[PDB]
């Protein structure tokens, strides 16, 4: 009922928060090595590329601008479906044959773990 949540203005990033993320794990502060489920599917069909494990810094140079702009308001916990504009996600400069130039596709970033460095040698 009435429209999708967004982040920007207008439209471009429309984040629906679906499931939020529960009392006690909450959205992290921006110097934490934070990890996602991202899956992408098409505007027009299903599954293009299934992608289950990006490990990545919270504000760096590495994803796309859908992602870093809507990554500081993430509770931990999440699923939520990102319908993204072709020019901020990967569309023309992308991921081809697989993701097509043009066409706003949706993908579903469902938060695994928020954690502060995790140091393994």
């Amino acid at each position: 009922m009435r429209e999708w949540l967004d982040i920007l203005g207008n439209g471009l990033l429309r984040k629906k928060t679906l499931v939020p993320g529960p009392p006690g794990s909450s959205r992290p502060v921006k110097g934490q090595v934070v990890t996602v489920h991202l899956q992408t599917s098409l505007e027009n069909g299903t599954r293009v590329q299934e992608e289950p494990e990006l490990v990545f810094t919270l504000g760096d140079c590495d994803v796309i601008q859908a992602l870093d702009l809507s990554v500081p308001l993430m509770d931990v916990g999440e699923t939520a479906m990102v319908t993204a504009d072709s020019k901020y996600c990967y569309g023309p400069q992308g991921r081809s044959p697989y993701i097509p130039p043009h066409a706003a596709l949706c993908l579903e970033v469902t938060l695994k773990t928020a954690v502060d460095g995790p140091d393994l040698e």
